[PDB]
């Protein structure tokens, strides 16, 4: 099979072939690989880099795909667009996300990778480099806790999809997914389809900054009780994965993980 990202030092221009509106500000962007028989070449859990020249600046941003090496001919990204003239303190908006939003079908952008400190090697085995300098440390776990906000769902879905497609993978994933309003719950159909098909290995819970009137899940920021009730208990010695805005990690996740009893050595932030 042909690998797209043959070298991590080479930038590969890929063409946009599809673009799906997921919410008011978030899209799934599908790019064609060099041939329909190509695969991306992305170990489970890692990310890529997009680069482009935008107004005299060389903009480089990382993005974690939701597709896998099982997907021939394409790669899927899920990107939130930081629109201009929308936020008072940031009137110019975000550079890369608005550039992607303006891309027409067929337009190209340079991909590079893979990159990242975590790789899922299957059957509960996670290879995590303690820092950018060291070799990966292997620890096998029976369950994984997952806290995501917004597009932080993308690395989690990469791991969830890899586990569920293997019938001999008995790892159990518990996902706590936090967003602002109900319309901001990205990839809800895909998540609930996986939960309804693999309910013994996949537990799923939402919280919202502002919930609707009829709401069966959580309301408010991630807190101590949500982690206690919807992540695996610390006695199982699970791995706890996190992806979201740095302030949500700093204020909502890390202190409340300490409160429940999940040690820092068993936690990882994408
Ligand atoms: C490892 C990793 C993985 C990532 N994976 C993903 C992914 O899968 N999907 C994804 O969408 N992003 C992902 N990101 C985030 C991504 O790399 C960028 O930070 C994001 O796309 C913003 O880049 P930008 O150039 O569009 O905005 P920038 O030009 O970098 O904007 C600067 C900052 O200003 C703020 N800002 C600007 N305009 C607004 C606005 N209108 N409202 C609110 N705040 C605003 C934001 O905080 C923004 O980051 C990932 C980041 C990392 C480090």
């Amino acid at each position: 099979p042909a690998i797209t990202l043959e070298s991590p030092d080479i930038k590969y221009p890929l063409r946009l072939i599809d673009r799906e509106i997921i919410s008011h500000d978030t899209r799934r962007f599908r790019f064609a690989l060099p041939s329909p028989q190509h695969i991306l070449g992305l170990p489970v859990g890692q990310h890529i880099y997009l680069s482009a020249r935008i107004d005299g600046n060389l903009v480089v941003r990382p993005y974690t795909p939701i597709s896998s090496d099982d997907d021939k001919g394409f790669v899927d990204l899920v990107i939130k667009v930081y629109f201009k003239d929308s936020h008072p303190k940031f009137p110019a908006g975000g550079k890369m996300s608005q550039y992607l939003e303006s891309m027409q079908i067929g337009d190209t952008i340079e991909f590079r990778g893979p990159s990242g400190l975590l790789v899922y090697q299957g059957k509960g085995k996670f290879a995590i480099r303690p820092d950018k300098k060291s070799n990966p440390i292997i620890r096998t776990v029976k369950s994984v806790g997952m806290i995501a906000g917004g597009t932080g769902i993308t690395p989690m879905l990469q791991v969830i999809r890899a586990i569920m497609k293997d019938p001999d993978d008995h790892t159990v994933c518990h996902l706590l997914f936090a967003n602002q309003t109900e319309k901001d719950i990205l990839l809800r159909p895909e998540l609930e389809e996986l939960r309804n098909k693999h309910s013994a290995r996949f537990k799923l819970w939402y919280t919202l900054d502002r919930a609707p009137e009829a709401w069966d899940y959580g309301q408010g920021f991630v807190n101590e009780e949500m982690i206690r009730d919807h992540l695996p208990p610390p006695e199982e010695e699970p791995l706890v994965l996190m992806c979201g805005p740095p302030p949500m990690i700093q204020y909502a996740c890390l202190p409340n993980l300490d409160h429940v009893g999940h040690p820092t050595e068993r936690c990882f932030v994408f």
